[PDB]
């Protein structure tokens, strides 16, 4: 039984780079197209796992070339992938991907063989979630799968942790079965109403998700950090300083190295810094799955910049 | 030696629907998502093979799979594929084409494969250029190449047609090698500096053309038919009435059935009109050569509609 269970998405991320970002109206000629393995919950996964965590993952693939293969390649990175489903006649997901020279980028994605992890689908991985000590997901998988999978978690002691990402609402019989929420700016804003811009508009976003019922609120706010507020008491964690390259899988790498440094008994400041690390690296480094830095790599950052 | 050589780009043509234009920042859910064989130059090889055009195409391709599988498609098709390259560590070209609810399209193109198209490259098919009767060229790969094409063919006295899209500026070197020239209103302009308002203006941007050295000017005019301008007499000559759904490869069936019609000895006026109903058909059809007609659907419509 892994400690972590990651349920989440795959995709196959389709990526160009471009100058700037299109306008409605001329056509925007990129260049270096790359098939890059990614998806969030397939980011976070490979992020824990190369953190070092004891990690399984619940997702679909398709039956494509690309979906057999990337399964195969989890487990070369230390993942678990007995809940890794391969979907019949139906491709893995996709996302179409532009990453200027600032390192900003915009994603569009399509489910694909991901529509497939339904609650049903993840009866056989309702053992896992429980075993766990933590379930991380996010939200690019359908809704009735994490629900599921937030509910089986809290009749077995497992800290449910998740990214709402991409932006969207989130029923309350979701939000009350979630320990700790790490929305970004526009997903806290989404979620809550309350756009982040400051001290007081983050404590009033987190105000409304604690009394959603969600007892750690993190709001990511780029290179700003994050802000941390626990039950009532906020406060920003700023992260480290770097130029970015694409920060395609920034959020998923703080996320998969937060609770994999929970798991590790870091005092939540600590993985949060932690995290920092492992992201500020990713941010410095092209496409998903291929910025994420090994343990090594973060423990070597943090040694040069405590 | 084929009657009717097409020198032009291989995309494979990346579509997603999505809700609105994208932006960068949140990560948009699409769907629909789809891989269409595009392109200016296959898609307008594809509907001269389709309306069974004795055709052979010079094209570099990538060696992706895409690539490697296009170029034993187009054999299928009826292409002579002896001048279809494959660019070793090299994708194919594509296009990123995401489809807003909200009306306007995001479009990002990347060359790859269709860059390696030079000058030096087409030596090995400039004796296919000699022996044709008809050069069908667009601008989806790089100058040289089309302009030592060009130059090959009239020294040949091989007709060449000249679709000048996505528009640029052109040279007088290679407008005096045109015989033939197909631009929609927008090329027009970039053309000549004429914008085409009118039948008055739309002569004046032709006759721009025929001082380049142009013997007959085309101006297609999206659902208002087509200018006609023959050594500097014009005419207007209307297409059908049609519910356009998605006009993507209008113009490339255009071409492709147009050129056909020529090699059939059909005058140039009736030609124009075969083209008209090819064009008609494709507009009422979703992607590029997914909405190309054959020749036995293009004589279906024409029957209909006489
Ligand atoms: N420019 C940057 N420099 C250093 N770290 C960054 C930078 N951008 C993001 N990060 C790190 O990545 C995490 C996620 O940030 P963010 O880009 O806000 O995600 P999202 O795009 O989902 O909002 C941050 O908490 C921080 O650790
Ligand atoms: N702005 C654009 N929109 C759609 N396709 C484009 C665009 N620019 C280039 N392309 C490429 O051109 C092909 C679209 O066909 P196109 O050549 O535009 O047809 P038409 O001859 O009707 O203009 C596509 O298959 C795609 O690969
Ligand atoms: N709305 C339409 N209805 C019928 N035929 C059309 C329509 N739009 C384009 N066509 C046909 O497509 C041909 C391509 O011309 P045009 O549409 O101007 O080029 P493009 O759309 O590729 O820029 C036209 O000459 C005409 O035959
Ligand atoms: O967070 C980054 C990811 O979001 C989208 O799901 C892409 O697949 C990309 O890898
Ligand atoms: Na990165
Ligand atoms: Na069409």
């Amino acid at each position: 039984m892994n400690k972590l269970v990651v349920l989440g998405s795959v995709n196959a991320d389709h990526v160009l780079q471009v100058p700037s970002f299109p306008r409605p109206g001329e056509t925007l000629h990129g260049r270096n197209y790359q098939v890059i393995p990614g998806g969030k919950g397939a980011n976070q996964a490979v992020a824990a796992a190369r953190m070092q965590a004891d990690v399984g993952f619940i997702a679909c693939v398709g039956d494509d070339s690309f979906g057999i293969n990337i399964r195969e390649s989890f487990k070369l990175d230390g993942i678990n992938t007995a809940g890794v489903k391969l979907q019949p006649n139906c491709p893995t997901g996709i996302a179409m991907i532009q990453v200027s020279d600032s390192g900003e980028n915009s994603i569009c994605i399509s489910a694909e063989a991901n529509a497939k992890l339904t609650a049903a689908a993840i009866e056989p991985d309702l053992a896992a979630i429980r075993d766990a000590r933590y379930l991380l997901m996010q939200l690019e998988t359908p809704l009735d799968g994490i629900l599921k999978a937030a509910q089986e978690a809290k009749t077995a002691k497992t800290n449910v942790i998740l990214n709402p990402a991409p932006a969207r609402e989130l029923p309350d019989e979701l939000l009350k079965c979630v320990d700790l929420i790490t929305p970004n700016e526009t997903e806290a804003e989404v979620l809550t109403g309350i756009t982040v811009y400051d001290d007081s508009s983050a404590q009033q976003a987190a105000d409304a998700l604690h009394c959603k019922g969600i007892e750690i609120v993190i709001i990511t706010l780029g290179s700003k950090g994050v802000w941390l507020s626990q039950n009532g008491r906020g406060q920003r964690i700023p992260g480290f300083v770097v130029k970015a390259t694409d920060t395609t899988a920034a959020g998923d790498t703080f996320n998969g190295a937060l609770v994999t440094g929970l798991l590790q008994e870091m005092p939540l400041e600590s993985a949060i810094k932690f995290a920092h690390a492992a992201a500020a690296i990713s941010v410095t480094r092209f496409g998903a799955q291929t910025s994420i830095p090994t343990r090594a790599e973060v423990e070597a950052f943090l040694a040069e910049h405590s």
